[PDB]
């Protein structure tokens, strides 16, 4: 169209944070070609969308209600409190009761159906043909022993979710290196050209060294061994510059999105370094044409023996990080069809394919066509993710992984959403099955869409390597989510943008001269700019309204984070506490997202085995670059603020925590409950942090609720080693003093092992989330050793006895250290 269309595209660009129509930094039309290609998948999903359920986005699981939540249901009954204007009942319900059956048990008890059950204060709906025990909110209240308060009102209008309608010979490969050109510059340099496929180097030619000047020309043809015929789809031409150190890199797809051999002149602006990270794989070029180093090039082109079957089974049995010897690869490949029967063998098997051989690749495709076994295998996420990491560039291979993800219920997609989004950094092409899966699942569920938005926007705002790709995916999604969401997103984006300017102008300018500037700026923004209401990005069901200027402060700390507090915009809120949101800058919150999300994954893992370690993965979302927001946990203090209250330099007292708990819990019952919550949470976080290798933390980065719930914060990181924090003040709450035993220190040791072995049951899953996390989220170019940590931490190989020993050993290391490490953080300061 015109003024309205162009304004709609302007609408999107503002939401995205990047102009998808911009073509300044491309050398082909892949991005555009991807924008067009994504239209069909979008429209199909939109055209299959059930309006009523999409508008009400019920949050549901199929998983059996955990044992520890069953025990919290006495007479096979669950009480619900319905509200009408000023009305309240309390219908006893069966855990197997459908919502519709309950309203039926309501209007009989005391347009008829024109009503629906909405959670009080929240934008959450308990609807659809689902046992009332299988709603997430209902499982939430149960865990927190809360009353399920539900207001009865009218179903939301599906009209609000309306959508605004719209080569190749037998010649060997060769590349011409013209030269390099950097405006501004140990004094020698050479260009290395790698043919890469799935992180593997198929062939590698180098140039002669030359003096390192602002303009170095070679004008040389690099001849490779591999013929043009044997180039696999997805092969990257990896161009790098060494001085013996790696300075710059850039990649070019040898085969494009149209299956055309890429030929012609290219001047590629490179990224500079400052070895396994995902950024090294990007096909995008550096946008900063002014300063970036440039590169110029020209393209112009029976039965299986018993002992061997046991060899194979052994190989297949090893963990992902276990390297395959050439001997192992030949065995796996030669016995393709026997390996095919073992879904767990796939990752290794396809790591055994010579991708530089067209004939081998074809045989491989003939293997995948023998779908049966794979297709009928039970969904194994851990295994599936392995096929979607950096070791796999082949479309067909990666596609069968995605195919397996299709059978994930929404609840499960949420658990892995952040990782799957990140996993797009490993796709050779912009338009991939993985991208479409995310897009498809985002448009089908509002809650998944919401988090898809922020996960994508998070990367677009701070990752120049992938922002272009993520923007095209984000736009596609935005064009199908409906108007209601486009409007809500618009508010959230504005709020965070206004709260940005504020948190920025404060760090520069804790005095009351700032307490004055703060309250003055908030009042100004509130009176005029800040929207009436907006959704909490890390808790979308919750609507935050007006500001409580009186409550808003500015935390004292290295960085100057804003501590805000909003009034809920929902009148039917069965409470009147404010929403506390922290707005921080100066730290990349993405790493924290990844950690918190692996934390939630750990909880579910523990749920599949009827365990609850009371972790507390608070809300945390990167909203722009270097900034973001963090949920404020009510009734919570830092472990340090409780100690440094006897407040001194160093000097920790063993029973200040206990005093604090007792002081904060009114009854010996509520206190004893807090002491139990502490035992669990403490165990949960000791295991969780040991496994992830982030256990050695210090006081002020560990918090506790007044209900005795422990939880770590700020996985910045922020500034003798200890496996994890288990200080004498923790132990004292458990009754033990260095060193003996108590009913609760025995419970602790028990839980830890139960939880630890539980995690080890899913070794492969964690291993692969760990390695991915590091490759897509962590600063450093991670080496093989960093990742090899999870192997060791999970005692790979060893039995459940040697393992239990290993961990209880760790527990003792901490006990022997006491306050040593904590005291050191001061001493060193
Ligand atoms: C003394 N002072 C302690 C912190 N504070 C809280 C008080 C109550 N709850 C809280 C917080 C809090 C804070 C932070 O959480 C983070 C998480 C990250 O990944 C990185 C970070 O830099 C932070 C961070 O600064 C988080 N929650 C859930 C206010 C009071």
């Amino acid at each position: 169209m015109s003024e309205e269309s162009q304004a709609f595209q302007r609408q999107l660009t503002a939401l995205i944070g990047y102009d998808v129509t911009d073509v300044s930094n491309v050398h082909d039309d892949e991005l555009e070609f991807t924008r067009r290609g994504l239209v069909t998948p979008r429209m199909a999903e939109v055209a299959s969308r059930d309006p009523k359920l999409y508008a009400m986005h019920p949050w549901v699981t199929s998983k059996p209600l955990p044992e520890y939540l069953w025990k919290k249901i006495a007479n096979n009954c669950i009480f619900i409190v319905i509200h009408r204007s000023t009305t309240s009942q309390t219908i006893k319900v069966s855990p197997d009761d459908t919502p519709g059956a309950i309203l039926q048990s309501f209007f009989t008890k005391m347009s008829e159906q024109d009503f629906v059950l909405r959670v009080c204060g929240r934008d959450e709906y308990l609807v659809g043909e689902t046992p009332i025990k299988n709603f997430q909110w209902v499982r939430h209240c149960l865990k927190n022993g809360e009353e399920i308060h539900v207001v009865l009102d009218t179903p939301p209008d599906p009209a609000l979710d309306e959508v605004r309608k719209e080569w190749d010979c037998d010649r060997k490969f060769r590349v011409k290196i013209r030269g390099i050109d950097i405006p501004v510059l140990d004094l020698t340099v050479f260009v290395e050209a790698n043919i890469q496929h799935g992180q593997q180097v198929l062939c590698q030619r180098r140039t002669s060294p030359k003096p390192f000047t602002e303009e170095v020309l070679w004008n040389v043809w690099l001849e490779f061994s591999i013929k043009i015929k044997d180039l696999p789809k997805g092969a990257l031409l990896n161009l790098q510059i060494y001085c013996v150190r790696l300075l710059y890199y850039v990649n070019l797809l040898l085969i494009d999105h149209r299956f055309l051999l890429r030929r012609g002149e290219y001047v590629l602006h490179m990224w500079q370094i400052s070895s396994f990270n995902a950024d090294k794989l990007t096909s995008a070029t550096n946008p900063d044409k002014e300063n970036s180093m440039s590169i110029s090039i020209l393209l112009d082109n029976a039965e299986m023996p018993n002992q061997l079957r046991k060899q194979l089974e052994a190989i297949i049995a090893t963990d992902p990080l276990n390297p395959l010897t050439a001997e192992d690869k030949e065995l796996l490949w030669h016995f393709r069809y026997e390996s095919l029967k073992h879904p767990k063998a796939y990752p290794k098997l396809f790591s055994s394919v010579k991708w530089g051989q067209q004939e081998i690749v074809a045989k491989t495709y003939q293997l995948l066509a023998r779908r049966e076994v794979w297709d009928q295998s039970a969904l194994d996420v851990g295994l599936t993710m392995q096929l979607l990491d950096c070791n796999f560039s082949d479309e067909n291979v990666r596609a069968i992984a995605v195919q397996k993800l299709e059978s994930l219920e929404d609840d499960d997609v949420l658990h892995y959403l952040l990782q799957l989004v990140q996993a797009v950094k490993f796709e050779p092409y912009h338009d991939s099955a993985l991208a479409r899966f995310l897009l498809k699942r985002g448009l089908r569920n509002k809650r998944i869409g919401h988090f898809l938005f922020w996960f994508l926007r998070s990367e677009i705002a701070q990752s120049r390597h992938y922002q272009q790709r993520f923007a095209v995916i984000l736009e596609a999604y935005l064009r199908g989510c409906g108007t209601a969401m486009l409007h809500d997103f618009t508010q959230q984006v504005q709020v965070i943008e206004m709260l940005q300017k504020v948190t920025l102008d404060i760090k520069s300018l804790v005095s009351s001269q700032v307490i004055s500037q703060l309250k003055q700026k908030l009042e100004n923004l509130q009176n005029s700019q800040l929207p009436e209401s907006f959704r909490v990005p890390y808790d979308p069901g919750l609507k935050a309204g007006a500001l409580a200027i009186e409550k808003c402060k500015v935390m004292a700390s290295k960085k100057k984070p804003l501590w805000l507090e909003f009034k809920c915009a929902d009148p039917t809120a069965l409470s009147n506490e404010t929403i506390g949101i922290i707005f921080k800058h100066g730290d990349d919150l993405r790493q924290d997202m990844l950690i918190l999300q692996i934390l939630r994954i750990m909880e579910s893992i523990w749920e599949t085995e009827s365990l609850d370690l009371c972790l507390l993965p608070y809300g945390c979302i990167s909203t722009g670059d270097k900034i973001g927001m963090i949920e404020i946990v009510k009734d919570a203090t830092t472990i340090a603020k409780i100690q440094q209250s006897v407040g001194n330099t160093g000097a920790f007292k063993d029973e200040v925590l206990n005093h604090w708990l007792k002081e904060k819990s009114p009854t010996e019952e509520k206190f004893q409950a807090a002491v139990e919550r502490f035992v669990y949470s403490c165990a949960g976080y000791c295991v969780a942090t040991f496994v992830l290798g982030i256990g050695d933390r210090h006081n002020d980065n560990i918090m506790i609720t007044e209900t005795g719930n422990l939880f770590h914060i700020d996985f910045g990181h922020i500034l003798e080693r200890v496996p994890f924090v288990l200080t004498p003040d923790f132990l004292f709450v458990m009754g033990t003093s260095g060193k003996k035993t108590s009913p609760h220190f025995q419970k602790f040791q028990d839980i830890c092992v139960k939880a630890y072995l539980a995690l080890r049951h899913h070794t492969n899953l964690l291993i692969i989330l760990f390695s991915m996390m590091l490759m897509t989220g962590m600063p450093q170019l991670t080496s093989k050793e960093d990742i090899e940590y999870i192997r060791d931490a999970l005692t790979v190989g060893k039995n459940e006895e040697d393992a239990k020993k290993y961990f209880l050993d760790q527990i003792e290391v901490c006990r022997d250290k006491g306050w040593t490490v904590q005291f050191n953080w001061f001493l060193h300061l």
